[PDB]
């Protein structure tokens, strides 16, 4: 049907915006803590702490398979990515406190996609 082509114009255009959210987020990590998931050969036990790991090339692969339904389902991913960094790594290490900057930074990012997203549709 044309009514399935419309409503993946919608979702096309969606991955389109989430595309550059992302990234603007992933600025926010020039350090990199975040880009690739955690090492399972390098911390063997991860999963013993950590029940849905997430990361920046977890995320992208998954945009790109226009597989994120709406801004909400992005918003949760990387919440994650904080949330489970924040937990593994005690309060005073470099990789909490990046987390934190994450956190803190991405704020003013994702209050604008939320408005951007409901103004578009």
């Amino acid at each position: 049907s044309m009514e399935q082509v419309a409503m993946e114009l919608r979702l096309t255009e969606l991955t389109r915006l989430l595309r550059s959210v992302l990234d603007q987020l992933q600025d926010k990590d020039p350090a990199r803590i975040f880009a690739q998931p955690v090492s399972l050969k390098e911390v063997p036990d991860y999963l013993d702490h950590i029940k849905h790991p997430m990361d920046f090339a977890t995320m992208r692969k998954r945009l790109e398979a226009q597989g994120y339904k709406n801004l909400h389902e992005f918003e949760e991913d990387f919440d994650l990515i904080i949330d489970n960094c924040m937990k593994y790594n005690a309060r005073d290490t470099v990789f909490y406190r990046a987390a934190v900057r994450l956190r803190d930074q991405g704020g003013v990012v994702l209050r604008q996609a939320r408005r951007e997203v409901d103004s578009i549709g």
